[PDB]
């Protein structure tokens, strides 16, 4: 059964990270892993509100854009704000449950938050560049190519969550359901975690960043520069928060924190590996449905694949996986301007 | 089943507060209540961080303090960093699953974070007064008085929270779980819901409101001013905290968001009053354990019970309960030159 104080006075210097005895006391004098100290420090030095960005010439860039040009534009943010929608409430239900230690509690609530920023700013774009955001709003439930992303990525949380539920009712072990063989078992659930992060890292490490690259695009042709500068500050975020879930995987990877995650990360490789590839075509499918209308100055699908194979490259060396690509420089290191 | 993006395009200005269908599109151009709105735009303008206060005199003053006023003051802020441990997770954790409006579950998280803001100040505090911060924070747990609040005011969050899971994996109905008669009833889970937001109002509003009486008695003395400036922050976010609490089950009372409610919160209408009144009661309990070594300048235990039952009063007409207490004015009107 979980519990919103555990009465057990522990050492939460040798809890693990995850599933041992939830967090009681809240402090931050000390940490096992002073790197979520770090974020959470950074993160909230980084604070900032989306109304400090004036966003008023966007909507004449807009109205200018050729109808492809706007295709664009706003399916990737669509895409961007169907992403940290599930970003602002996902850490907290899916993670929180399951964490003992307190600096990683307060880093992951303090990361869902810093996304709900990055929501209130999409929405703050949106409403000053179209008539009608609820057209805009709606089409991310509707689309058929968004829908597609926001299944796959919501399946790792949903079934992290419902296994959890399973496990704080049930217990270990072969249980009747309703007369159901319902099998809970902590190195399953230990799994379930570890691809959920394995998921997330490449939804903050690779997919927001294969969005940044149509944004910065239009910036870089001095267009949607009030979009411009909120995505560098979301940016800028999202680099805190891909390092977090870097640092949770590898620690989990080295068995540092618990040696039977290190012999499941083994056992997982191969489908983490999987999970990264089949995330990096479906992002090179994206720019099919990005670009279905013609392309821009400075990005168009070809480039757009090139930067998604650099950029996966990077990321999965950064958690121990082989690299799925040939190696190639930065197709457009114009972006790191902004990055 | 719970999910973290719910694939239907639901209108959510038609959506009950929680138990409707979770969030998925997380916008911010309209609210079904823009109370929920406006209280994150204001803690959002409220950003505060506990290192811009200088507590660097209030080690100097406590050490000074006789061992009684030591006594009060940290026992007061043990209470404290009790209580916001609770309160940085527990309205995530508990609450965050049942939204149904983007914009309660927004406040939720914002909420919950301006939490993790105050239990991060309490560790600034501890560490700059006390040469050894461990042995405060373990005594957090161990209190004898500390853990009966702790294990009340759990219990209320554990308990909907269990009968969340019980929800989402299993629906209403009687269910057979190992051979045991598993009755899921959502009336009842929304009566938890309920009772578990009084809790909460209780807490916010009057439990941290008597502990800011203790810090402030200081200040009026001149001594633990560092303290003192944290806690007017803290009180500050605290009076949107209990107004966000205020306005769910005012809401939730008079039936304009759900109807069952109305008369689920007419039938739970005496033991919400009860447990309202056993919380001033713990709360007048716990004045005695501050004053067991003697009192100070400007505040006793009699001084304190007597701001407890006003307090009480306030708070219970402002969410439609009767009062338990005779009229009476405020016996200590400095508290407002703080709040
Ligand atoms: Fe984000
Ligand atoms: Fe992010
Ligand atoms: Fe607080
Ligand atoms: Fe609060």
């Amino acid at each position: 059964a979980y519990t919103t104080f555990s009465q057990t006075k522990n050492d939460q210097l040798k809890e693990p990270m995850f599933f041992g005895q939830p967090v009681n006391v809240a402090r931050y004098d000390q940490q096992k892993y002073d790197i979520f100290e770090k974020l959470i420090e950074k993160q909230l030095s980084f604070f900032w509100r989306p109304e400090e960005v004036d966003v008023s010439r966007d909507r004449i860039d807009y109205q200018a854009l050729p109808e492809h040009e706007k295709h664009i534009f706003i399916s990737n943010l669509k895409y961007q704000t169907l992403l940290d929608s599930i970003q602002g409430r996902s850490p907290n239900v899916a993670l929180l449950p399951l964490i003992s230690i307190p600096e990683l509690e307060t880093w992951v609530e303090t990361w869902a938050f810093s996304e709900t920023i990055h929501s209130r700013s999409y929405t703050h774009i949106i409403r000053n560049i179209v008539n009608d955001p609820s057209v805009v709003f709606d089409d991310i439930v509707t689309n058929e190519q968004i829908q597609k992303r926001a299944e796959g990525i919501s399946s790792y949380y949903d079934e992290l969550i419902e296994m959890t539920s399973y496990w704080h009712l049930l217990g270990e072990g072969t249980h009747t359901v309703n007369g159901k063989t319902v099998t809970v078992s902590l190195r399953e659930l230990k799994k379930k975690l570890y691809l959920c992060l394995m998921s997330v890292n490449a939804l903050e490490a690779i997919r927001f960043y294969v969005s940044f690259a149509c944004s910065f695009a239009f910036a870089e042709r001095e267009l949607m520069e009030g979009n411009a500068k909120i995505i560098r500050l979301i940016a800028r975020d999202e680099a805190l928060h891909l390092t977090g879930t870097q640092h949770m995987l590898n620690l989990l990877r080295s068995g540092a924190d618990d040696p039977e995650m290190a012999e499941i990360a083994e056992e997982c490789k191969q489908e983490c590996y999987d999970l990264f590839v089949q995330a990096a075509q479906q992002e090179k499918d994206w720019a099919d449905y990005l670009f279905r209308d013609g392309s821009m100055i400075g990005l168009n699908k070809d480039i757009l694949c090139q930067y998604v194979e650099y950029i996966t490259n990077i990321r999965m060396q950064a958690v121990g996986l082989d690299l799925p690509f040939q190696t190639r420089s930065n197709p457009i290191p114009w972006i790191n301007t902004w990055l």
